[PDB]
């Protein structure tokens, strides 16, 4: 164990860019040494290169429009970005760029499938400088093109490669063949220029015509990719097996150790936030990030270590729930088998078995270990309902529809994860004014007898107060064996209201009157009366209909920024702020959540498909007449 020797990485892409062949290949790589039909299911994977310890850890998730993603980004500390080499730059690939640098995270990009018909390294570098505004440096040059892509020149040793199959099973470093030297040696002191940049030193020998060394020029571009500056690019082809060993050497050459990037900040039992440092010695804190269900063990837990060592058959605590756990047993999971280790130390990550109550984004603590916590304890709200009858927001509940079962979450496509229903918006119904009103069922029904009475005062409370219920009946009037069934009734009647059947939110009812039979009284009567009176009360108080109003971020380059704007106003919007973000703009702004159904597209459509959004449920507020009117 040594902590620089560590990477901890996530590879990064559009859809159709490469992330798995990539994944596969490196897997494959790194597993020759001394080592059924699956998509690797495993949320970090070990595997050793060049004497580092690599951990890819993976994001499937699904739409990676998601909040869930930022978890992701924080367990990993380096990314490789695959473009597809025909495109350049491409849409997704553009907000998957902007994700990285919204995450102060350290990156290298992989021009992939420059075998492919249309691949241009130069389309890639021109496109990241212009649409990215991302200073790439040009760390390799093709050898051949397209179809006759056979080799790739290194450009900061002056080396090049040449592939003799598609297999993988024969590379050989050869001379930089006689027709790109001076393209090489051009690009040579291109990068000798950027590296100037990040050392003092550098500039001089450069200013004198002084070569660097290798050890140099390595360290000034680290230097620059880790301080966010520059990006070096990195070409080949993963499906015909060029290229990717060289990409882990960029892995171990300019990514970033645990000790490279700034430390996770955490919140104390006295509240205060601080900083934790990778010390191995020092107490546990750890994270956990993802659970399976894995058939060989039972439930296992992803967890990274940020200070301390984890140790196997030892008690920890979850801070985030305030319980006991036993760590039965520790593992990593490699490519083709899994390992059990007896520790897990700062910077590193793998899976605990035995965890009971542990859930993700849950932090672990050493048994005497400072009580911290490292992801804010938040729960979101149910907006969005789906009623899908043919905890982490796929809450699932039984109300009214009648035999239909919903599953209510937040985010459009984000609560859709477990997505044969349609996505509708969760209304509330309130009163706009104090009413008084009576309930009363006085009916021979079921060989007996039925008469309940019940009058009861509503008014509208503050938005968000609740619901408060008061019994101001005097001297039996409402026999007191009753008023449980009464309350029963107000409460059923509450949950589907006048305008449009949803449930009623802000009001205050008191039961302040009613009559009774001697005989013929009974807790069914009463149940109804009390049921109607409440339906009585939200018809005539005015009613109108509160609907949830969204927070909502929007990143789009410059140029569409007044048709977005535009557009955003036609949504009934308030357009709150814009602050840069890169060559970027993000636009914030309110916008029901009634108008934002399938907002991912027009975005698109206004932005030529670059632009992005987040979306957070922030207050309930009435529609205006308008659209109260026409929500019939
Ligand atoms: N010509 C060529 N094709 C490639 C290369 N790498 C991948 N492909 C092809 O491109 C397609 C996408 O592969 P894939 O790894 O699934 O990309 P992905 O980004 O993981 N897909 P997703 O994110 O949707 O799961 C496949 O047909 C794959 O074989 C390459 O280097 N050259
Ligand atoms: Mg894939």
């Amino acid at each position: 164990y040594d902590l620089k020797r560590l990477r901890n990485i996530g590879i990064a892409a559009h859809i159709d860019a490469g992330k798995t062949t990539t994944t596969e290949r490196i897997l494959y790589y790194t597993g020759r040494i001394h080592k059924r039909g699956i998509t690797i299911t495993a949320a970090v994977t070990t595997c050793f290169w060049k004497d580092h310890r690599i951990n890819i850890i993976d994001a499937p998730g699904h739409v990676d429009f998601t909040i869930e993603v930022e978890r992701s980004m924080r367990v990993l500390d380096g990314a490789i970005v695959v473009f597809d080499s025909s495109q350049g730059v491409e849409p997704q690939s553009e907000t998957v760029w902007r994700q990285a640098e919204k995450y102060k995270v350290p990156r290298i990009a992989f021009a992939n499938k420059m075998d492919k018909t249309g691949a241009d390294l130069w389309l890639v570098i021109r496109t990241m400088q212009e649409r990215l505004g991302a200073r790439p440096v040009v760390m390799q040059l093709p050898i051949g093109r397209e179809d006759t892509f056979s080799g790739i020149i290194d450009v900061l040793r002056m080396k090049a490669y040449t592939y003799g199959n598609d297999l993988g099973t024969d590379i050989r470093e050869i001379p930089i063949p006689e027709e790109y030297l001076d393209q090489a040696r051009e690009y040579h002191e291109k990068l000798v220029e950027v590296a100037a940049d990040f050392d003092e030193n550098i500039m001089l020998k450069y200013l004198e015509g002084e070569e660097p060394t290798e050890e140099e020029l390595v360290a000034a571009i680290r230097k620059g990719t880790i301080d966010l500056k520059i990006t070096p690019v990195f070409l080949g082809s993963a499906l015909k097996n060029k290229g990717v060993q060289l990409l882990l050497d960029a892995v171990v050459d300019y990514l970033p150790s645990p000790l490279d990037i700034p430390p996770i900040k955490g919140t104390t039992p006295e509240g205060e936030v601080v900083e934790i440092h990778p010390d191995p010695n020092g107490p546990l804190a750890a994270l956990a990030f993802k659970i399976m269900a894995d058939p060989y063990v039972g439930r296992l837990t992803f967890i990274r270590v940020y200070s301390g060592t984890l140790t196997s058959g030892s008690y920890v605590y979850n801070t985030t729930k305030g319980r006991k756990e036993r760590v039965a047993r520790l593992l990593r999971m490699h490519a083709n088998h899994r390992e059990e280790v007896e520790e897990l130390k700062a910077g590193d990550l793998g899976a605990v078995v035995g965890l009971k109550e542990t859930i993700t984004g849950d932090t672990l603590v050493g048994e005497d270990a400072p009580r911290v916590i490292l992801e804010s304890i938040e729960v979101p709200e149910p907006v969005i309902d789906v009623a899908i009858e043919p905890s982490p927001t796929f809450s699932v509940s039984t109300h009214p529809e009648t035999g239909s079962t919903i599953i209510s979450g937040m985010g459009e496509l984000s609560l859709e994860i477990i997505v044969v229903g349609k996505p509708q918006v969760a209304y509330r119904e309130t009163i706009t004014k104090p009413v008084d009103v009576e309930g009363k069922f006085i009916r021979q029904t079921g060989g007996r007898g039925q008469y309940g009475h019940v009058k009861i005062k509503v008014e509208p409370l503050p938005r968000g107060s609740g619901f408060e219920f008061v019994n101001a009946i005097v001297g039996g009037v409402i026999p007191k064996e009753y008023i449980p069934a009464v309350q029963k009734g107000i409460e059923e009647a509450m949950q589907s209201g006048p305008l449009i059947g949803f449930p009623v939110v802000d009001i205050k009812v008191t039961l302040y009157d009613g009559s009774y039979h001697e005989v013929d009284s009974s807790e069914m009567a009463f149940k109804i009366a009390g049921s109607m009176a409440i339906k009585e009360a939200v018809q005539k108080g005015d009613p109108v209909i509160l609907e949830p109003i969204m927070r909502v971020e929007v990143t789009t380059p410059e140029e569409y920024m007044g048709d977005v704007i535009g557009d955003l106003n036609a949504r009934r919007g308030q357009i709150l702020g814009m602050e840069p973000r890169g060559n970027a703009q993000v636009i914030r702004a309110f916008v029901p959540l009634a108008e934002m159904f399938g907002y991912a597209t027009d975005l698109r459509s206004k932005t030529q498909g670059r632009g992005s959004f987040v979306m957070f449920f922030d207050h309930y507020q009435e529609v205006p007449k308008q659209v109260q009117e026409k929500l019939i």
